[PDB]
C-alpha cells in the first residue's frame, strides 16, 4: 500500500510558493507563519499539520532547489551529447546559473542561512562535494582520452573552481559590488574553466 | 612603523583580541577580557574603544591595508607566471597570518555596514588593479584579448576570495592550504593568457 495525498502535498506546496513569494520582498525575519497561512489559504493552527516552522518551510525550499540543479546536472551527465568541450562546459555551468538564477530570493535566504543553521550549512556542503567529485572525474576522463593535460590534481582544480562560481554566480543575482553582470557571468566563467581545464 | 598610534594599551587591547578570537567568535569575547589584557579597568576600556565591534574593525582594517601596501610595494619594484604568483601571494600571506581576524571579519560582513564597505571597497580596488595589469598585457600583445577584462578580474578575484577563505577556515570542500597558492596561479595564469 502506498498513500498517495494529492490534496496535503497541493497545500504544501502553496505554502512553499507562498513563502518564495514573500523573500522576494522582505527576509525570513519579518514573515510570519499568519503571512504563509494567509498566502497559502489556510488558518494558521493548520499550518501546522505542514510544517513545524517557518524554519522548516525555508530548509524544504532550498532542499527544492538544490536538488533540481542536482538532478539537472545528473540528466546532463547520463545523456551526453556530441558536442564540443565548450559546450559541455557550459551547459553544465548553465544548470547552476539557470537554477539558481531562477529562485533568487531563496538562494539569498539559503546564504543568510548559512551561518545561523547547521542543517543548510551541511546540505550545501553535502551537494559542493558531489559536484565537485563530478567534476573532477569529467576534467580525469578528459585527461584519460588525451584532450585536456596532466597539470594540477583534478579534485583541487574542481574545488576552486566550483568555489568560484559560488562566489561568482551568489554576487551576479545578488547584484553585489564587486559583480559580473548577470548577462556577462555565464561567458566569464566558462571562460575561466575551459582554459584552465585544457591551458598549461 | 606598522605600531598602532594609540599607546600601549591600545596595542594590548587589538593583541588580546586579536589572539582571544583564535578560539572563539567575538561574541564569545567580553570588553572585560579585553581590558583584562591590557591591564585597565573595564570603563577605561572606553577611552580606546567605543565597542568590541570597533576593535575587531580596527584589526581589520589593519589586515585590509597591509595586505593592500605588500601588493603597492610590488605595483613599484617589478616571468609572467610568478608576477600573478608574488601578487596573489600578497593574499595568502596577508590573510594567512590573520586566520582569526579574516574568519571573524567575513562572518561580521553580514551585520556590520563599516565591515561590509571596508571589503568590498578594497575589493574593488584590487580588481581594478587586476584589470589594468591585464590591460597591459594585452597592450604589449602577451595576452589575447578574450574577456573584457574587468569581468574576467572580478571572477578571479572572488575566486581567490571563496578558496583561500576555504583553505584557511578548514572548510569542506577546500583546497589543502599547501597547495592552494599553486591552484590559484594556474587558474589566473591559463584564464589571462589562454584563448
Ligand atoms: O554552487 C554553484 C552555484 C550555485 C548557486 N550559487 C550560490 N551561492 N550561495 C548559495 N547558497 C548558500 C546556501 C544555499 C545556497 S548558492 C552560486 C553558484 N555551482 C557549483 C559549481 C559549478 C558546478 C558544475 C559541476 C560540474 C560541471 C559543471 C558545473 C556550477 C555552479
Amino acid at each position: 500500500r502506498r498513500t498517495a495525498r494529492p490534496s496535503g502535498d497541493d497545500r504544501e506546496l502553496a505554502i512553499l510558493a507562498t513563502a518564495e513569494n514573500l523573500l522576494e520582498d522582505r527576509p525570513l525575519a519579518d514573515i510570519s507563519v499568519d503571512d504563509l497561512a494567509k498566502g497559502a489559504g489556510i488558518s494558521r493552527p493548520t499550518f501546522y499539520f505542514y510544517f513545524p516552522s517557518k524554519e522548516a518551510v525555508l530548509l524544504t525550499l532550498l532542499d527544492r532547489v538544490v536538488n533540481q540543479a542536482d538532478m539537472a546536472l545528473q540528466t546532463l551527465a547520463e545523456n551526453p551529447a556530441d558536442t564540443d568541450r565548450e559546450n559541455m562546459w557550459r551547459t553544465g555551468i548553465n544548470v547552476f546559473f539557470e537554477t539558481f538564477g531562477s529562485h533568487k530570493a531563496v538562494t539569498r535566504a539559503g546564504q543568510a542561512a548559512r551561518a545561523t543553521s547547521v542543517e543548510v550549512a551541511e546540505l550545501w556542503s553535502t551537494f559542493m562535494q558531489k559536484w565537485i567529485a563530478y567534476t573532477a572525474a569529467v576534467i580525469d576522463a578528459e585527461r584519460d582520452r588525451g584532450a585536456a593535460p596532466r597539470t594540477l590534481p583534478a579534485h583541487e582544480l574542481a574545488t576552486a573552481l566550483n568555489l568560484m562560481n559560488e562566489r561568482t554566480l551568489f554576487a551576479s543575482f545578488a547584484g553585489e559590488q564587486p559583480s559580473v553582470p548577470e548577462a556577462r557571468v555565464l561567458d566569464t566563467l566558462v571562460h575561466i574553466w575551459v582554459t584552465s581545464i585544457y591551458g598549461e
